[PDB]
């Protein structure tokens, strides 16, 4: 029948799960397609981690993303930087207010850091804004996970995305150490 996974990949998923993503990028399955969407947030936050926090994994992640060419299954898509600017914040905020029974105040919305607002707009754009359906944010950051729940953005972790991909090929409701790509490390139920 042919399965198709639509993932929005966070900055922290690259930092903690670069090894997992590099393994997905080489998948050659005709009955599996992974569309990896990298919002402006992902590149900007990896750049911040690299230059401001001096992260060696953020640099490795940026070099990998820069070289990465599409596979039979793995399709990379980087969000055009100006596209994020055209997404409405007022429309993005409706997801938090309207259908969310547990909501945030008008002030709690305004204090959300600029970078997370950009990530939320990309998530609203792919998940709620109206083949290219079932967009799920792949994240390893808890402050991102709380905001995704508030704004009704479906999300999964790298180990969860791994077991989903693994099934498609599940239900969940020291020089040598530094050389290997970081691998994500919870437990899934079947």
């Amino acid at each position: 029948p042919g399965s198709i996974l639509n993932f929005i990949i966070d900055s922290s998923s690259f930092e903690k799960g670069l090894g997992n993503i590099a393994i997905w990028s080489k998948l050659n399955d005709p009955k599996l397609t992974i569309n990896a969407y990298l919002p402006l947030f992902t590149i900007q936050e990896l750049d911040f981690q690299r230059f401001k926090r001096k992260s060696v994994v953020a640099k490795r992640a940026l070099h990998f993303i820069d070289l990465l060419q599409d596979s039979t299954s793995f399709k990379l898509h980087l969000e055009y930087p100006e596209l994020n600017e055209a997404i409405s914040w007022n429309e993005t905020v409706k997801l938090c207010q309207q259908n969310s029974h547990t909501s945030l105040s008008q002030h709690q919305i305004s204090v959300i850091p600029i970078r997370f607002k950009k990530l939320l707009k990309s998530c609203y754009y792919k998940c709620h804004y109206k083949d290219d359906k079932g967009w799920v944010l792949v994240t390893e950051d808890d402050t991102v996970r709380s905001l995704a729940t508030q704004f009704q953005i479906p999300f999964i972790s790298v180990v969860e995305a791994d077991a989903i991909i693994n099934a498609c090929i599940v239900v969940n409701e020291d020089f040598k150490n530094d050389f290997l790509a970081p691998r994500a490390k919870g437990e899934l139920w079947t």
